[PDB]
């Protein structure tokens, strides 16, 4: 077999990116300042964190075993619980005490035959009394919200119609539906998209099979009152390339950024329209909604080149690390239009941004508040001389958060400091009567001075000020998505506005 | 109540002394080099690690909640399990989410009435299928060796005759007895010493009540074939001082270092003889044995002033941090002698030393190998400019290990490096046929460059060379005692030579 290394090597596991691989508890976390005593609930987040050194050199960040953090808040106190998802990969590798799964989404490089290749490392959501640990090549893994025990692969009581479940389902605050899809829904290289939804009682509602023009990466999607929308990243899969040991994904400069629009209820596969946005990278969706004219306003991060630069085109063409900016774009779509090409989007702010969150009490409807990560290259904002030698590689960088008020155009910016970077934030309603976007924001910080993690708590009334700073004595490696589950929400999701 | 701080403050919890307070698992630790594949068993160690910030300012290191580490070795692989002892203190403070126990060994400063005040933080030994977490003011807490679950206060099936159980019981490799004592055995300030022992079947054997000339700290003791020996540190307890909120311990410059000798079997309390060594600090016992003439050779660390300088004399007089050195002393005692004053000891090496270990297969008999911590002030051995600002305070420093061959007088020194310090080592027999002192030594390192801990594995054939260096991505705070439990030993203790 390829040799199993006994310590981590390479930039993707150096410095702050070095795996810690701890599971367990740290109660009564140290707090500077004061956590508002009315906050009650749990911040769950997932990070890729390789449990064993890979036999693949420079294995991408996205291929790391999912490790779940829960920060449990009550009466101004907070406890951390941490546990790896017990995926097939995790368990078999733990038994063997070495890596067995090979290249990202390339089963032909695996040392044993896996049934499920999930690292369950991308998102962690709450649904009907369970956590679901998500990875877009796989079904969810169900977990206990209190103990973080893994129950196993979750197939929604045998109803799951797809081999794949997106990392970005949307929760309709009015209907209480979980709206879902999977791409490559019939396996590697398939152009099949399965769109499906579940009512609050757990029963499957929609199931529509449609066909993508290319086998392209559909990382995120959007949902409005009457439509679902599928933006395709111009990374394309060829299984023949994979069989020869090549990458699952390869950029294609010759295609548009497709944006599929399908009626949300009662559609057939052939009802999809594949609009063609200017070539670019489909970043995360803030939210979409239908305006007065019935046109879809799709607000999302959007770049003009390949953000995943480690997967270049067939001739190795692509950007360098740190080159590509994504901007907060607004695309207008009209399902009734027979014109497929779309105009360049308008931009809501100038910042290089990503990881947008809204008040999910208005998800799928008109929103007027967005919170997002920013990367400001202005001299001094980040002390690169100090940070970069300690940072390692393979993950995106954020040196602040921003809050945009869409009505007034006002922006507040939170800068944690010159030697700190941020993850994706969460928004917490102040209480059940709070106006849209009014409450608290939390975000995990990487502190490169201490080489420790911190959890910052902000009040939306003044995003520049930390109300509390929770000081972890360990590192939580840079992660992907996370969610707030408020104690006052019986089904884990906030009530509609 | 006195205010409960929400983060740690003061030198005793700064830098590398900052509590981490993690409990859980880190499997498949990173290894540089190669752990010998034939090593099979577990290294257990205990550290004081406050679970909650103290309401006592500059609370001594010795008053921190006991946290148990287990390093489980097999086939060249190693896993860490870590868990706090569930003492009465730990549980009640966890329930309250604040500190309740007050000053070290002073119940009159507690905010609630405790039955047991143990932090179980000083030693962790194996006995008849359980771990015993030891603290000299208390009975042991029994724990599961595999899971580190706490069973509870242990009273040896109702046989324990004493309120107190030493942190330093001895295991007779021939008789398989556990030889024990407790001082202040009838409560705070009492001069009662209870000497007691247990046969390998768990039945109590000896129980002798004797009387100390002063109520002094007896941290360690020695056992030979026919005698038990009690060296008294000139720290003295006055309960009236404690009732007014004062320290349990106060140095007394006017008294000798008493060394009590009692017949090991069948004695009465009045058979003890209180020999009087020159004034000084009774450090840890390497081992004691009877020579050809039946004279006791007692080998122990010995200082000429108060190592515990934070507990000075009645007028506040004593040494500064880092001033007092301890030396490896040999005291000769003759039980038949009626002359109480003893001569100054001879010294086996010149190093400032402590924490001596022998091959416990010859415990209570003649030994010819000792392994010990050293602190070498020779320029360059420790980079103090770098280390001291990161070190915090309250714990002793060791910048190497030494191996003395007592026959040849040869010494080997292991220096982990200029920016690393060590804990107490353990010795592992190479195999069941190994000669005395032949095998492996392990020791936990504090790495001040990385602010991480490491576990070094050494071969006794060349102590200067690390065969393996196990790299932890967290800190294990400086700790107290630890023990090896070999998988090949049915009762957890090695067979006699
Ligand atoms: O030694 C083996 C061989 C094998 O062929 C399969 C397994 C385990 C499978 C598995 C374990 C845990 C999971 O959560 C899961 O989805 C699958 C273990
Ligand atoms: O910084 C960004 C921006 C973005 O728009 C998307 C991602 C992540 C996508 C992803 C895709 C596939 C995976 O398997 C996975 O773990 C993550 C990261
Ligand atoms: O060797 C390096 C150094 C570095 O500073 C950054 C990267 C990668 C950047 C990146 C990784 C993942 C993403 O999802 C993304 O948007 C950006 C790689
Ligand atoms: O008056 C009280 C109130 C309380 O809330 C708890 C206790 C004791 C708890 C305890 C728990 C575990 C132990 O091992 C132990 O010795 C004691 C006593
Ligand atoms: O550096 C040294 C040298 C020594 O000879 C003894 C000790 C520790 C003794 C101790 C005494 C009472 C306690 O309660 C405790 O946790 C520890 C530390
Ligand atoms: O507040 C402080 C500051 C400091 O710089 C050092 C100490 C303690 C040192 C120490 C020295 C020798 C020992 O055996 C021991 O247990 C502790 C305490
Ligand atoms: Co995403
Ligand atoms: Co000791």
């Amino acid at each position: 077999l390829p040799p199993a290394p006994r310590y981590f090597q390479g930039e993707n596991t150096a410095g702050f990116m070095r795996p810690v691989r701890f599971e367990g508890d740290i109660t009564n976390l140290e707090v500077v300042g004061e956590i508002p005593k009315s906050i009650e609930g749990t911040f769950y987040r997932v990070m890729p964190e390789p449990h064993l050194p890979s036999f693949i050199p420079n294995d991408p960040w996205f291929n790391g075993d999912g490790n779940i953090s829960g920060f449990y808040f009550k009466d101004g106190h907070v406890d951390l619980k941490q546990r790896y998802v017990r995926t097939e990969k995790f368990v078999r590798e733990a038994e063997a005490r070495r890596s067995l799964l090979g290249k990202y989404r390339n089963r032909y490089t695996d040392l044993v035959e896996f049934k499920i290749r999930s690292t369950a490392n991308t998102n962690i959501v709450y649904w009907r009394g369970q956590l679901l640990a998500l990875k877009e090549d796989s079904p969810p893994y169900a977990m206990d919200p209190e103990t973080l025990e893994t129950f196993g692969v979750y197939d929604f009581d045998g109803q799951l119609p797809s081999l794949t479940f997106t990392a970005h389902p949307k929760f309709d605050p009015v209907t209480r539906e979980m709206v879902c899809f999977g791409y490559e829904a019939k396996g590697d290289g398939t152009r099949d998209i399965c769109y499906y939804s579940f009512g609050p009682d757990g029963k499957i509602a929609e199931t529509v099979w449609l066909v993508s023009p290319v086998c392209g990466m559909i990382h995120d999607f959007a949902v409005t009152e009457n439509f679902v929308i599928f933006p395709i990243i111009p990374l394309v899969c060829d299984v023949e390339r994979m069989k020869q040991g090549g990458d699952h994904w390869q950029w294609d400069y010759s295609i548009p950024m497709y944006i599929g629009v399908l009626p949300r209820r009662g559609a057939q596969g052939s009802d999809v329209k594949w609009f063609e946005a200017p070539h670019g990278f489909a970043g995360h969706v803030a939210n979409a909604f239908e305006d007065d004219k019935g046109h879809i306003q799709l607000q999302m991060a959007y770049a003009k080149d390949n953000v995943f630069f480690w997967w270049p085109d067939a001739n190795g063409k692509g950007p360098r690390p740190g080159e590509v900016e994504a901007h907060f774009a607004n695309f207008v779509l009209d399902y009734q239009s027979d014109k497929l090409p779309l105009a360049e989007p308008t931009y809501l702010v100038d910042d290089d941004m990503e990881f947008p969150r809204i008040d999910d009490r208005v998800a799928t409807r008109k929103h007027k508040h967005t919170f997002f990560c920013i990367f400001d290259r202005k001299p001094g904002v980040t002390d690169f001389e100090f940070v970069m030698p300690r940072a390692g590689g393979g993950a995106p960088m954020s040196n602040g958060l921003a809050h945009l008020n869409h009505e007034t155009g006002d922006i507040q910016r939170y800068l944690p400091g010159p030697r700190k970077l941020t993850g994706e934030c969460i928004f917490i309603p102040r209480n059940s009567e709070a106006a849209e976007g009014d409450g608290y924001v939390m975000v995990l910080l990487a502190n490169y001075e201490d080489m420790c993690s911190e959890l910052a708590v902000l009040d939306t009334k003044d995003l520049t000020n930390e109300v509390a700073l929770i000081k972890l004595p360990v590192r939580l490696r840079p992660g992907l998505h996370g969610n707030w589950v408020d104690k006052s929400d019986v089904d884990g999701h906030p009530a509609p506005l």
